[PDB]
């Protein structure tokens, strides 16, 4: 029983830790699109001059 | 889907840049309809001459 309640608590936490990830991950990938929209727009004015 | 929205942006504007050399080349043509009446006006006074 006491073995099952340590793995209970590391898998919790553990869990909490792939959210952390998730939280950064979307960060980094929200300030990628504008990166992204930005390179369009260049792409559009080097087309026009 | 990115891939296409950076064509789309770039021939729009390549449309509109094509629209840029018919302007010109009309603009040219005027101007030679001018110096081509000149020109007949020159060739009658010669014939008089």
């Amino acid at each position: 029983a006491n073995r099952f309640t340590a793995n209970i608590k590391g898998l919790t936490q553990a869990s909490r830790n792939a959210n952390d990830g998730i939280s950064i991950a979307q960060t980094t990938e929200g300030a990628l699109n504008e990166i992204n929209n930005n390179l369009q727009r260049v792409r559009e004015l080097a087309v026009q001059s």
